[PDB]
């Protein structure tokens, strides 16, 4: 298997000799231009970014720094003059502005985004590829200020906080100051170092005594897990991980694990397979960062360094799930039991007896600590490892390959009919209209056509409004009577935002029509309005904690204030997610720009309302 085949390593030292690091000086003139930029950008009332001035406590000058921070959304414009996150700006003696810190570029997990896409990923990057092993704690950014200060940040922020006795940046500076002086060496070293190197260290600052997050950091593990050099200029260009290990290897830092893999497609098939188990080399593994190279046009331009990463599900989530309901109950609140229902149970009660047998525990799991401890202490007790624990509720989606029936729960206008037209573009799967029923008993009977489309397809889009519970009651019951395998997906069109709702369908519907029976006989754009109003009015929210949307085998948010196009690709990942046998792949984004495309030509409903 290749799970077996590839090792993560931390030797890779010993292949960077000889090698030269990438260097690019700070031009004067593009430092500036990016400071006015952002500087523009925080004082206007798209594009929009917060500027926090931090002095530099250890700083013999003085100096201070300027956090740039985004709004995340930003990200995903074409607009951004840098899409660093983590960025600070400062002023040499002699009044240069500088970049003093440049994170890693923003980036995604697979099928986040377009450019995350498998197929993407595929076409438009070139390896081979680092698979970098993804330590979960919080990130350190270390540099050198021209006054030889070592400056050291957290992802935003710097410097001591009178409401926090160790804030992370001073967390992460101490252990600095620790791992120097078990080589012998000194901050100011370090600083010259990386001021000469005109780059930032990135770092995991990982210690359970300071804070714990998900795995366990013993004093054995603690410290500052090096994984990436970047070069503090506005674009992103970073080291090669076997540097980065010679780095942390002289500077006295914890490596990072590496695994180089050549073909795309063997990275894909790895990472697949760790998932399996969240384990790999006998150490559970929260998740990889890929690194590699990729061009705007496939295949050729210019190159550029690019990430996404893979985290993994299980049993991370079981294992987060643990440490709410365990805050919970120590607080006296109601513990929220999502999945995982009779394992999650079971350790509530081994916590209600610990906790029982050793009240001072709950005064340590008041401060965050002690719950790591507590969930293994609790596989000990069930003799399991976690993946083991977070399989055992299986409801066989895995093996899932046919027998799904996809259940709008919506109001008029928020794109069903061309969503289901656009699934059979792209996969054949059947699509019924309650809009083509007319006449008594039109719940049975719509319910029995979509019951029956699966003698000819593997899924069938069932396209009702279902506005109300007790249509979804209606469904989930009577489709479970007549098919025992049938496996019912909510596709919930989230109202939570509901004048925006208001406005993006009402302005469907008037300019472009809707084939609802309602809306086929009004001859009016108030009639029009006043019939979405009373949907909007009836509408009920699918919550999969009460009956009947309990009932759902899952349940899908969309977004009826987005597009059809979006809400397409949300559907086919979130299938593909959870049923990767049914769907076993998300098509490529030009497929479903020609499936909606389709959709909108072919389905073009006539206006009577005007
Ligand atoms: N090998 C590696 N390469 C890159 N980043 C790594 C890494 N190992 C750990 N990381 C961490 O992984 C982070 C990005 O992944 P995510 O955990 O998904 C960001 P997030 O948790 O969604 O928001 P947050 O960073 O504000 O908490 C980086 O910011 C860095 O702290
Ligand atoms: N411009 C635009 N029009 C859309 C989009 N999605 C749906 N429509 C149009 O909105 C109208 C109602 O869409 P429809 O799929 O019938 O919504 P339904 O009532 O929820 O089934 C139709 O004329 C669609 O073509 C979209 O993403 N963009």
């Amino acid at each position: 298997s290749l799970a077996s085949r590839y090792k993560a390593s931390t030797d890779y030292a010993k292949d960077a000799e000889g090698l030269t690091a990438p260097y690019v000086s700070q031009d004067p003139q593009e430092t500036a231009a990016l400071v006015r930029a952002l500087d523009d950008a925080a004082k206007k009332g798209g594009f929009s970014v917060k500027k926090t001035r931090y002095a530099v406590a250890s700083s013999p000058t003085g100096a201070e720094v300027d956090s740039w921070r985004f709004n995340d959304w930003d990200y995903k414009k074409p607009d951004l003059p840098t899409y660093a996150r983590g960025l600070f700006t400062t002023r040499t003696q002699h009044g240069v502005p500088e970049i003093a810190v440049r994170g890693y570029d923003k980036f995604f997990n697979i099928d986040e985004t377009r450019d995350t896409a498998w197929s993407a990923i595929r076409e438009r990057t070139k390896g081979p590829y680092e698979l970098t092993l993804k330590e979960n704690g919080c990130i350190i950014f270390i540099s050198g200020l021209e006054d030889g200060t070592l400056l050291v940040c957290s992802k935003h922020s710097t410097g001591d906080r009178s409401d926090v006795a160790l804030s992370h940046s001073s967390a992460g500076e101490k252990h600095l100051e620790a791992q120097l002086e078990r080589i012998g060496k000194t901050k100011e070293e370090l600083a010259r170092e990386l001021r000469k190197r005109n780059a930032t260290a990135v770092a995991e600052l990982c210690d359970d005594s300071f804070e714990e997050h998900i795995l366990a950091y013993g004093p054995d593990k603690a410290g500052l897990y090096l994984h990436g050099i970047n070069l503090n200029i506005p674009e992103f260009i970073t080291y090669p991980s076997p540097l980065v290990q010679k780095f942390a290897e002289d500077w006295g830092f914890r490596k990072t694990g590496l695994i180089i893999i050549d073909n795309i497609d063997d990275v894909k098939a790895f990472l697949e397979e760790v998932a399996e188990t969240g384990a790999h080399d006998g150490r559970d593994v929260e998740g990889f960062v890929i690194r590699c190279k990729k061009s705007t046009n496939p295949g050729v331009g210019p190159y550029h360094d690019w990430f996404f990463k893979y985290k993994f599900e299980e049993p991370y989530l079981m294992y987060r799930q643990w440490r709410e309901c365990t805050k919970a109950l120590i607080s006296g609140k109601q513990p929220k039991i999502k999945k995982h229902v009779k394992i999650t149970e079971e350790y509530l009660l081994y916590a209600r007896k610990r906790l029982a047998a050793d009240p001072k525990l709950a005064k340590l799991y008041n401060q965050n600590h002690g719950i790591i401890k507590l969930r293994n202490d609790f596989l000990e007790y069930k003799n399991m490892k976690g993946t083991d624990a977070a399989n055992l509720e299986d409801d066989g989606a895995a093996s899932v390959t046919r027998d799904i029936i996809l259940v709008p729960i919506a109001t008029i206008g928020c794109g069903k009919t061309t969503l289901g037209v656009a699934l059979t573009k792209l996969f054949g799967w059947g699509h019924i209209q309650n809009d083509n029923i007319t006449g008594s008993k039109r719940p049975p009977r719509f319910t029995k056509a979509v019951l029956d489309e699966l003698n000819e397809h593997p899924a069938v889009f069932a396209d009702r409004n279902n506005s109300m519970r007790q249509e979804r009651k209606q469904l989930l019951t009577d489709v479970k009577m007549q098919h025992t395998t049938a496996r019912l997906v909510a596709l919930h069109f989230v109202h939570d935002d509901i004048n925006t709702v208001r406005k993006v369908t009402q302005e469907r519907v008037i300019q472009r029509g809707d084939n609802h029976q309602t809306i086929q006989a009004a001859t009016d754009v108030n009639k029009v309005i006043g019939i979405m109003e009373g949907f909007i009015h009836r509408f009920e929210p699918c919550d999969p904690e009460k009956d009947p949307d309990e009932g759902f085998d899952a349940v899908i948010d969309l977004d009826p204030t987005a597009g059809s196009r979006e809400n397409l690709e949300v559907v086919i990942r979130e299938l593909h997610r959870l049923y990767p046998n049914f769907v076993k792949e998300v098509p490529p984004a030009e497929a479903m720009d020609e499936a909606i495309k389709f959709a909108m030509e072919s389905y073009k409903p006539d206006l009577r309302h005007i």
